[PDB]
DNA sequence: TTTTTTTTTTTTTTTTTTTTTTTTT
DNA sequence: AAAA
């Protein structure tokens, strides 16, 4: 039915004369006849016969590649969507190929729209006409949707060579007003507006009778009237207002940096949806305005920065084991999407250098993905009631949270610490508008040189919880007999996070180490057993908990001894202990009322026919009462990684 | 190639009208004249050939020089990100150095500029025509940037021999609206105006065929009528809200201030 | 727990309109 | 000179 569409759609046709234009090699590339019988798959679906003539389109091995293969594609499902190139593209390949005769395709198209309006007006210029013409001659490149408050939204889509901030090239911006389309309507539409002056004048210098004698000279003075109204101010305003209908696009804002897969970056856009990443730096359709003002390049580890970051990181951490653990969970930062509930929590001393490492990848990832948060918020000790609230917010479309050094050793409660990690949604307010939620999906470290006291034994508490500590300190007077020490340089901080190419090489680093655990065991990172870690973490885990340092204090030691009344003085006797042993409190007693039952009391531990859970006897302890009866080291280079094991 | 670097661009063609009457010592020593080429390359690529030709401007130094040297930092320049000097320097130097000349020719090319308009609409100036003309002159001064908040702000250089306020010489400042360049706009643009209005009369004394009987009335009527519109209140209004869009510099706010090795003082 | 966020603005007209002199009756 |  190609005639169908020839009549059915004029824009049809001149869709049909500008891939005229594509050469017939474009149809032989499988992956290429496959993306443009998608791309009109995705507009409209009508089209079959015109996809099915472009099956019959430079046809020079059809038969040879199988008659039901290109319509195959759209065939099986004319329903069904895979979120790819849409339209407004095809016109990218259509000129990158053919240049000079796809100019002046468009340039008569748009001269058709406009002449038809002159003519069946008498001339008589208004805003919709031109605001039609506009929109099929730029419509390629301007977005307009409606945000939560609602006004009309303009959306442009930068291209290199022209004015244009750092770092925003191949991505949309946000525009107020759309300036540079204002100086477009009035240089480049003047072009075209010249062409039909040429026109009628050729038309009168053709001698007739008094069909043109008066109609053709009516015309001129008012086209000639109208010729001006373009450049008058409140008429370009008035056209702004009717082309914002026809730039309007539903569903723009919401699925605009959705794509946890795709990064912006000062060259392009990154993307990491597949291995191994791959860098766009010409024209393509993803909804992506976010981006870092870090220039991505591919990772050279024979980069003198690169040599320089890699060395200096590797003397920071000792262990290889524990280096290859930390800095894979750190490369997940670049993710933007849902992510497996785990904390970090490292501790260390002095001037450890533990500022350094998370002030590097802050401004590496940018702040439109990494940001500080207050650290008081780890502690989870402040409770918000109905009430705005700043800090918690911000964690929207993050992917990395670094916290600094508290008061002292702070301890935090699993209220405002559960929701903090786990991947649940959560909801909040703040200064003006209401309660909403969000999806956090931003990886989360917070290291001190302060012990973070945790109070409780619950598995599902104590399973995101991961605990390293540091070794390597640094001194101004560094013998050469410890080697957990090494200088320093003040511009070590000081500078060199100036310096461009330390973020592009640091970047390539992230990229790289995401690249491998990628390649490594499909994702996750319970896996990779580092001895180093996760064995202080529960060694952490048999230190920070006062009730069984009391268990093995009083009671047990002399369990053989009999000074028992019920669990009330044994919450007493705890309290006491406590007391001394850390600090003076006191709490809803009925935590103990089976976390005793919970603990290893049993042995002793058995409840009376009228409750009261006497135990069996221990011995209180008064006075001093003593005496009482009862990993290799790397060659020469480790970002390599070493086979599986490492 | 210098007759393409002359065709495709009357911007170009004025930057070859501006590049001459230049002191060509400068262009000799190295410092100041690779100060210059720095300046131009840092204003767009395209302009190649025409650095070339201003490598070709007193040719003695790309004779006697480091020719490849010269392009290779025009190169480098090019695709490298620095401090950015731009054009509105050039024009600094020139005035400094070539009082007179160079008066006579911005005016004959704006007055050109605004001939042509005239001559394209029969003498029925709109806001975006005067917005253009005043971009041609000026724009040294009036750099338009948006706020964080989303409004519109303009700035003035300020400039010695005018009411200013203390301390705030040889640095911008904060406009909430260009008022002085309203009263500018009312009060130099009548003299190209004046002029134009000679030129048509000039024209209208020469004898010609049935062109002048009735055509340049026609021109002069619209003109006159025309005239009046630039002393209008919504008219310029109209003129500064289509101009801002032409002064809008990129990047500019954020910007602001950056630099912590300069310190603003009351003598500059 | 006010406190400051909330309130409460806050743009608020503006364009235009009319005419528009010329034109052409 | 008056109406569009
Ligand atoms: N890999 C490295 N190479 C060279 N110098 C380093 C390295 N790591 C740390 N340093 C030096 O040691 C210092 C870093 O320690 P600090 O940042 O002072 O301690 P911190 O644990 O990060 O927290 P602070 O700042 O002490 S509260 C810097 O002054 C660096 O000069
Ligand atoms: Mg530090």
């Amino acid at each position: 039915s190609l005639s169908i569409l020839m009549l059915h759609d004029p824009e049809a046709r001149y869709l049909h004369k500008i891939l005229n234009l594509l050469p017939p090699e474009y149809y032989v590339e499988y992956p290429l006849w496959s993306n443009v019988v998608f791309a009109l798959a995705n507009t409209s679906a009508n089209y079959r016969p015109l996809a099915e003539w472009f099956s019959q389109k430079c046809p020079e091995k059809w038969n040879t590649g199988g008659k039901e293969k290109l319509e195959k594609l759209w065939n099986d499902a004319s329903h069904h969507t895979e979120k790819k190139i849409t339209k407004r593209s095809i016109m990218y390949w259509a000129h990158k190929h053919a240049p000079q005769q796809y100019k002046e395709i468009v340039e008569q198209g748009y001269f058709s729209i406009l002449a038809e309006y002159v003519y069946s007006y008498n001339g008589m210029l208004e805003h919709y006409m031109i605001a039609k013409v506009i929109y099929a001659m730029m419509g390629n490149k301007f977005v307009v949707d409606v945000d939560s408050n609602g006004k009309y939204v303009w959306f442009e889509f930068v291209l290199p060579g022209q004015p244009m901030n750092q770092g925003e090239i191949w991505k949309w911006r946000k525009e107020v007003n759309p300036d540079e389309l204002h100086i477009y309507i009035s240089e480049n539409f003047s072009r075209v507006m010249d062409r039909i002056t040429e026109h009628i004048k050729y038309h009168l210098s053709q001698p007739h009778e008094s069909n043109i004698l008066n109609y053709y000279k009516k015309l001129l003075k008012a086209f000639e009237r109208s010729k001006s109204k373009i450049f008058n101010d409140s008429f370009k305003k008035g056209v702004i207002r009717q082309a914002e209908f026809l730039f309007r696009q539903r569903s723009f804002i919401q699925t605009l940096d959705t794509n946890p897969h795709l990064l912006g970056v000062g060259n392009g856009v990154l993307s990491i949806e597949t291995i191994p990443a791959k860098l766009i730096n010409h024209f393509h359709e993803h909804p992506i305005h976010q981006y870092t003002h870090i220039c991505y390049v591919p990772f050279n580890p024979e980069n003198p920065w690169t040599k320089l970051l890699l060395n200096a990181l590797q003397d920071i951490i000792p262990e290889l084991d524990a280096r290859l653990w930390i800095m894979f969970y750190l490369s997940t930062a670049i993710f933007r999407g849902l992510k497996e509930a785990l904390m970090l929590l490292w501790l260390g001393g002095g001037c450890n250098g533990k500022t350094f490492l998370m002030r590097l990848v802050a401004m590496v990832l940018g702040d439109h993905y990494a940001s500080k948060l207050n650290i008081s918020l780890l502690t989870s000790c402040r409770e918000t009631a109905e009430k705005p609230n700043s800090a918690f917010m911000r964690l929207k479309g993050r992917g990395y949270g670094y916290f600094e050094e508290t008061n002292k050793s702070e301890v935090l409660n699993t209220s405002r610490l559960k929701e903090m990690v786990n991947p649940g949604d959560v909801t909040a307010r703040e200064l003006n508008q209401k309660q909403e939620s969000f999806q956090m999906t931003a990886t989360m470290v917070a290291a001190s040189n302060y012990n973070f006291i945790i109070d409780t034994t619950d598995h599902g508490t104590w399973r995101r919880l991961r605990h390293y500590r540091s070794k390597v300190k640094f001194c101004h007077n560094p013998d050469p007999s410890n080697p957990y020490e090494k200088k320093e340089d003040p511009r070590f901080i000081h500078e060199y996070i100036m310096d461009p190419d330390c973020q592009n090489a640091f970047f390539s680093i992230l990229v790289y180490f995401w690249e491998k655990l990628q390649k490594e065991y499909n994702g996750q990172i319970k896996k990779v057993f580092c001895p180093t870690i996760e064995s202080e973490t529960e060694a952490y885990r048999k230190s920070q908990d006062t009730l069984h340092r009391f268990i093995t204090e009083r009671v047990v030691e002399s369990p053989s001894a009999e000074t028992v009344y019920n669990l009330s003085e044994v919450v007493t006797a705890y309290a006491e202990w406590y007391n001394t042993n850390i600090n003076v409190k006191r709490h809803i007693a009925l935590e103990l009322s089976q976390e005793l039952e919970n603990s290893v009391l049993e042995k002793y531990l058995q409840w009376s026919p009228n409750k009261t859970r006497i135990l069996k006897g221990c011995r209180i302890l008064h006075k001093f009462e003593t005496l009482q009866p009862g990993i290799c080291e790397p060659k020469n280079k480790w970002w390599e990684w070493s086979p599986n094991p490492s």
